[PDB]
């Protein structure tokens, strides 16, 4: 029975308004509605993984679990298994998986953030699952962001909060977040960004989705805008939105934007809006194809409808050699050629390397950089050949090609990292002195680059 090197994740995300769901959800997981949807022929086809994220949901965990587990079993005879459930208030994240992956998942952890202070902590933050599947690192959260229209800013640090707190993955990745821990991190919920178009423009603005015109609309989603001013979910990915806005809706019908100012919603508007999203980041070079993006339109229960994607993602096995894993393999390694950080700091403690990876034993630390000024008032640390050699676990080329290097630059005087990135080693050839590049971030902020040359040693 041969170990797959592909698998399907289904993604859900519903605010559910506090309301009960109707009888019939089976919708949402066939990925039929609007937008990007999933093709008739491939409805009794089982995911690999569902992860179902809730926000306002009024049930029990046991209520929920029943209710996804016996739509699943209905759309694919298949009894699936509970891999993980956490709820924050009534933010909640469930992991299920097919009976024959219980084996290949391992490492199961869970949290929580609760963002906000006083006035505003106790009821928006974020959960998140993690798991080990086979060689794969894969990471979840479901995140109900501040809510208006004038709040933007507030998201933004309600997700940096979030990537910075949300407790995930290998813990001895200590200088990483969890935007660096998972081959595989999706980040999805109620992110509550608007489109910023004025109050008067709210019959325009319904005029314009009854036509499916959604550019104009789309061109003021505050998600895709403060996203391309690199103000939130840097180096993340989402599919094109081709359905229509997904709040907020009169209940019982899908016929009815109700955007206008009420007691209920502390006399703000509510004009139509793409709250409810999906979006992930993978390792570079790693196999990510988004096959579904879109809303349902028959479960009306809530003044959101529930978006889907789903994705096809790469995995790799658990690689045992007569040598690694529990010694080196010395036919493999990895060596950096004229490396050197570019970093934004005003600092000017000197600087040391980090780097870690599951095809190494223990993280390897470097000496310090030599620091230069850069030409347009920059710090460039330079390490040169003086970085230490790396000796992977296992040097056979198609273990070896499939991993990923994480580096951390740190302050010799703080040991705080300034800047975390990572580097592919599925290279265009071995034996060959290549070019390498990363972005290096801080919180999920831009703090510099590092970029410099690899030779890459494996058995072949
Ligand atoms: O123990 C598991 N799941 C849960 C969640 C709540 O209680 N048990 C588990 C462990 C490994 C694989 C799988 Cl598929 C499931």
């Amino acid at each position: 029975q041969p170990e797959p090197d592909m698998i399907t994740i289904f993604i859900g995300t519903w605010n559910m308004g506090n309301a009960p769901p109707p009888k019939k959800i089976t919708s949402w997981f066939l990925s039929k509605g609007q937008g990007k949807t999933r093709d008739d022929s491939a409805d009794y086809i089982p995911h690999d993984i569902y992860v179902i994220g809730t926000q306002e949901d009024p049930l029990s965990e046991k209520e929920w679990l029943e209710i996804l587990k016996h739509s699943l079993q209905e759309i694919t005879s298949v009894t699936f298994k509970t891999v993980a459930i956490h709820t924050l208030w009534n933010i909640r994240i469930v992991v299920l998986a097919k009976p024959e992956h219980e084996n290949r998942i391992s490492h199961i952890c869970t949290d929580n953030v609760k963002t906000g202070i006083a006035n505003t902590l106790g009821n928006k933050g974020a959960v998140g699952v993690s798991f080990m599947f086979n060689g794969t690192s894969l990471g979840f959260v479901n995140s109900h962001l501040t809510s208006g229209s004038e709040k933007k800013l507030r998201r933004n640090q309600n997700y940096m909060n979030i990537l910075r707190f949300l407790a995930l993955g290998d813990k001895k990745l200590s200088p990483f977040n969890i935007t660096h821990r998972f081959t595989h991190l999706f980040w999805f919920g109620d992110l509550n960004y608007r489109v910023d178009l004025p109050t008067w423009e709210a019959e325009t603005i319904i005029q314009k989705i009854k036509q499916q015109q959604y550019a104009d609309l789309l061109s003021h989603d505050q998600l895709l805008t403060e996203r391309r001013e690199q103000k939130v979910f840097l180096h993340f990915e989402e599919e094109e939105i081709t359905f229509a806005p997904t709040y907020r809706f009169e209940r019982l019908t899908r016929d009815k934007y109700a955007y206008t100012k009420q007691k209920a919603t502390g006399m703000k508007y509510n004009l139509p809006s793409w709250c409810d999203r999906v979006l992930w980041k993978s390792y570079p070079l790693v196999h990510v194809v988004c096959q579904s993006y879109g809303s349902t339109s028959d479960i009306m229960t809530s003044d959101h409808s529930p978006v889907f994607a789903t994705f096809e993602a790469g995995v790799t096995s658990q690689f045992v050699s007569k040598n690694g894993p529990g010694t080196v393999d010395s036919q493999g390694q990895i060596e950096f050629l004229r490396c050197y950080a570019t970093l934004k700091t005003k600092s000017q403690t000197k600087f040391y390397l980090e780097f870690h990876s599951s095809c190494l034993e223990s993280f390897v630390k470097s000496q310090e950089g030599e620091n230069e000024e850069g030409s347009e008032g920059e710090l460039v640390v330079k390490f040169g050949e003086t970085l230490p050699k790396l000796k992977p676990i296992i040097s056979d080329p198609e273990y070896l090609l499939d991993q990923h290097i994480l580096i951390s630059i740190k302050s010799s005087d703080s040991d705080e990292s300034y800047g975390e990135g990572c580097i592919a080693l599925r290279l265009e050839a071995t034996e060959t002195q290549l070019p390498i590049y990363t972005p290096l971030t801080h919180h999920g902020e831009l703090t510099g680059h590092f970029q410099g040359e690899i030779k890459l040693q494996t058995s072949q």
